[PDB]
């Protein structure tokens, strides 16, 4: 909408207060004009018609329970935009400052979030498996990273290319969580998953097997559920990424860690310069090796560590 840029205040899903960029024109809208061509947050009103209505508020104060998922979707989209701009010199998901749109309160009791090809969509959860999913910065960044992938490598959402697609979203969701530096970890979704159970998460990158996902290519899922295991076999790549960053010895193979920032550089370059819609895990290894070679040199520790990490998870 046309209006003037303002700054509202509210509380997110976890009860934390934060400032949000809004736009005033009769109402205060969840429209942040400070980033690219805008970040826009919509109310789906418990329905499944998208996007719903641009979120309007009479007073620029967002402290109602119903407001909390919108506050967090809007704020964490901003943090994710900032990560990609400041760390990778990428302007929004298309590289040309495309407007970022999100809808919250999608459906009833909806235990998921997704990128629908055009926008982010967040359920509120059923209150037992999940609380509103925009409360997780890693979840928001995971979703927005799907848009980045779709505009770049284009990894088809099935089988190995789809597991790479998933792992890229988990990797960058985690890197955004570290960038914001509030309770960061290598787990996925811990802030919104299972409010009655402490210490769990949807997936673990450091130990995928903790939540039943493979940590070695010999344990890959080969069936048809979950689009050929895209959220299952992602564990193999998530583990490789974790090892590249943090190091470790896994199935007897030792990996010298190089840190999160270099992990992010290598995988961002692989995603945007080398991967294609049909890339498989072996091709991802090659893309990551080449990316590290471009950035750090063929004799570098960084290249050696990428090779060790893929060796450790059985990907040649
Ligand atoms: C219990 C769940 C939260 C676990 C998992 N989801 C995630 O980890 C995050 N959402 P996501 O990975 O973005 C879904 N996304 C998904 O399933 O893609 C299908 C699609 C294709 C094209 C258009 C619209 C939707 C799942 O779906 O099994
Ligand atoms: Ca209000
Ligand atoms: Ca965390
Ligand atoms: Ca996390
Ligand atoms: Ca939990
Ligand atoms: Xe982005
Ligand atoms: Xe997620
Ligand atoms: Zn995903």
């Amino acid at each position: 909408i046309t209006g003037t840029s303002t700054v509202g205040v509210g509380r997110g899903v976890l009860g934390d207060q934060k400032n949000i960029n809004t736009t005033y024109s009769t109402y205060y809208y969840l429209q942040d004009n400070t980033r690219g061509n805008g970040i826009f947050t919509y109310d789906a009103k418990y329905r499944t018609t998208l996007p719903g209505s641009l979120w309007a508020d009479a007073d620029n104060q967002f402290f109602a329970s119903y407001d909390a998922p919108a506050v967090d979707a809007h704020y964490y989209a901003g943090v994710t935009y900032d990560y990609y701009k400041n760390v990778h010199n990428r302007l929004s998901y298309d590289g040309n400052n495309a407007a970022i749109r999100s809808s919250v309160h999608y459906s009833q009791g909806y235990n998921n979030a997704f990128w629908n090809g055009s926008q982010m969509v967040y359920g509120d959860g059923d209150g037992q498996t999940f609380i509103p999913l925009s409360g997780g910065i890693d979840v928001v960044a995971h979703e927005l990273t799907h848009a980045v992938t779709d505009y770049t490598a284009g990894l088809i959402y099935q089988n190995e290319s789809g597991a790479i697609n998933e792992a890229i979203s988990d990797i960058f969701g985690t890197l955004v969580e570290f960038y914001a530096n509030k309770n960061p970890d290598w787990e996925i979704g811990e802030d919104v998953y299972t409010p009655g159970i402490s210490g769990d998460s949807l997936r673990s990158m450091s130990d995928p097997a903790k939540y039943g996902d493979p940590d070695h290519y010999s344990k890959r899922y080969t069936g048809t559920q979950d689009n050929g295991g895209v959220h299952i076999n992602s564990g193999i790549i998530n583990k490789a990424a974790y090892l590249i960053s943090q190091g470790g010895t896994h199935y007897g193979v030792s990996v010298v860690g190089i840190g999160r920032d270099k992990l992010g550089k290598i995988f961002y370059r692989a995603l945007t310069q080398y991967l294609t819609p049909t890339s498989n895990f072996s091709q991802l290894r090659a893309a990551a090796v080449q990316s590290a070679t471009d950035l750090y040199g063929s004799t570098s520790q960084e290249v050696a560590s990428v090779k060790q990490a893929f060796d450790a998870v059985g990907v040649k």
